[PDB]
């Protein structure tokens, strides 16, 4: 009964700002972080930044310079993310989530259902295949691989067209509250495999891998799943 839900469409001109929010409820506010993760054709995944509320403590991508804003109102239980001066290339769907730990280095469980905005060195993670076509009940295994040691740092989604990503793996083999016992997790250091065994269905859809052993969060371009 966790529940982020975020503010409509925004329609913007490039130079001028917006703010997002993200109303969470269902559980105690203080004893989790918000973090927000924008996505687009192009870009894929990006990580924006995040707040540990309890803490007041934010952090934000060095891409940005400065010109994201996240706060919180425990008062409301309710986040923002203000982003100045936007140029074409911010839009995107925006998307916040919470991050059940107490740093914003982390993954996230809950995804909000997303903002879309419209205008007008780091560790890398590259996932294999791209694509992969599979038959109901087949054994699928994907690849993602960090361009450095991540320990077991690593976390599996999955995202079905145009709905919020749902977390399936974290700290490499750790699975998560609610996924299908049928996924599991594999790899330590800078290889890692998500396993399906016996695909279903309902497994057709679009997986990513994301590591939260430093800053900046970094996600994989994705695998998409497809039948035949």
């Amino acid at each position: 009964q966790v529940q982020l839900v975020q503010s409509g469409t925004e329609v913007k001109s490039p130079g001028s700002s917006v703010k997002v929010s993200c109303k969470a409820s269902g559980y105690t506010f203080t004893s989790y972080g918000i973090s927000w993760v924008r996505q687009a054709p192009g870009q894929g995944l990006e990580w924006m930044g995040g707040i540990i509320p309890i803490f007041g403590t934010a952090n934000y991508a060095q891409k940005f310079q400065g010109r994201v804003t996240i706060t919180a109102d425990e008062s409301t239980s309710t986040a923002y993310m203000e982003l100045s001066s936007l140029r074409s290339e911010d839009t995107a769907v925006y998307y916040c989530a919470r991050a059940p730990g107490y740093s914003n280095a982390y993954y996230f469980d809950y995804w909000g259902q997303g903002t879309l905005v419209t205008v007008s060195s780091d560790i890398q993670m590259t996932q294999s295949p791209s694509t992969l076509s599979a038959s109901i009940g087949d054994r699928v295994t994907i690849t993602c691989r960090a361009s450095e040691g991540i320990y077991h740092w690593l976390a599996w989604y999955q995202q079905k067209p145009g709905k919020a990503p749902k977390l399936l793996i974290y700290k490499a083999s750790s699975l998560a509250s609610g996924a299908p016992s049928r996924f599991s997790g594999s790899g330590s250091g800078t290889d890692f495999t998500l396993t399906i065994s016996s695909l279903q269905p309902d497994d057709f859809a679009t997986y990513y891998c994301q590591q939260y052993s430093n800053y900046p969060l970094t996600f994989g371009g994705g695998t998409k799943l497809e039948i035949k």
